[PDB]
C-alpha cells in the first residue's frame, strides 16, 4: 500500500495556488510513482501537458481518453486512464472499446478507472456522466477476472473511507500479484495509509488528494504520506 498523488485540472487550472507543474515537479521530486492527472471538462489539454512534460513518462493523465488520443497522450504519460469512453452514452459498458485501447497501448500503458456507487449492502455499481448515470456493469470478482486481461491497473473511484469496498477489492483480486489498484475515495487522514494497509494486505494503494495541505487541505500533511512511502520500500 502506497499514497499516490493527484493533480485535478478543471478550466486549465489546477483544483486547489500553483501551476500544475509545480505539482508534478513535487511528486517526481519525492519519488511519488504513479500519480493521476485529470482533466475535468474541456480546455485542460495545456495544463496536463505541462505537467506531463515537467516529469516526463512519470505520471498518468485520465480525462476524455480514447482510441484517437491514446497514443499522443503516451509520448509524456506513463499510462492513459480510461473513464466514461468505455460506455455508451446510455451506460452500457463496451468490451471491445477496452480491447482496442489494449491493442493499441499494451496492458502495461493502460488504466481502467471505474467511478462507483454503493447502492444496496454489499454491492457496488459503476457510475458514469458526473455519477448522474449507472451502467450496466458491476462491481465483483467476476468483473476483476475479465478486465485484467487487459489491463495492469484498476483506478477505483468511490466521513471516511469505504471500509468495505477496500475489502472487497482485496477479496477479488486476491489471486493476482500483478495487477495495481489505486483507491480514491476521499481520504481525508493521514491513518487511512495504515487502514488500506490493513484491510487489503497491502494489496490496494490509496489516493490523497484536496485534503492535503499542499492542495489547502489542513487535514493530512503531503510528507507525512511520502514518509508512509518511504517505509514500505
Ligand atoms: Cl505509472
Amino acid at each position: 500500500t502506497k499514497f499516490i498523488g493527484c493533480i485535478d485540472l478543471h478550466n486549465g487550472e489546477v483544483k486547489q495556488q500553483h501551476p500544475s507543474s509545480y505539482y508534478a515537479k513535487l511528486y517526481k521530486d519525492r519519488d511519488v510513482q504513479g500519480c493521476h492527472v485529470i482533466k475535468l471538462g474541456p480546455n485542460n489539454d495545456d495544463a496536463a501537458r505541462e505537467a506531463l512534460q515537467e516529469s516526463p513518462q512519470f505520471l498518468q493523465v485520465g480525462g476524455g481518453i480514447n482510441d484517437t488520443n491514446c497514443l499522443e497522450w503516451l509520448k509524456w504519460a506513463s499510462k492513459v486512464i480510461v473513464t466514461s469512453w468505455l460506455f455508451t452514452k446510455e451506460g452500457h459498458f463496451q468490451l471491445k472499446r477496452l480491447e482496442r485501447l489494449t491493442e493499441l497501448c499494451g496492458k502495461d500503458r493502460i488504466v481502467v478507472d471505474l467511478s462507483c456507487r454503493k447502492t444496496q449492502d454489499g454491492r457496488w455499481i459503476v457510475a458514469m456522466n458526473k455519477w448522474q448515470t449507472l451502467t450496466d456493469l458491476e462491481l465483483n470478482a467476476d468483473t476483476f477476472r475479465e478486465l485484467r486481461k487487459y489491463t495492469n491497473e484498476f483506478l477505483i473511484h468511490a466521513g471516511g473511507i469505504d471500509e468495505l469496498l477496500v475489502s472487497k477489492l482485496f477479496e477479488w483480486t486476491k489471486d493476482y500479484d500483478d495487477l495495481k489498484i489505486v483507491y480514491a475515495g476521499g481520504a481525508k487522514s493521514v491513518d487511512d495509509l495504515k487502514l488500506v494497509d490493513e484491510l487489503s494486505h497491502g494489496k490496494v494503494d490509496l489516493t490523497f488528494g484536496s485534503s492535503l495541505d499542499i492542495f489547502g487541505g489542513n487535514l493530512v500533511k503531503f510528507e507525512d504520506c511520502c514518509r508512509w512511502n518511504e517505509k514500505q520500500g
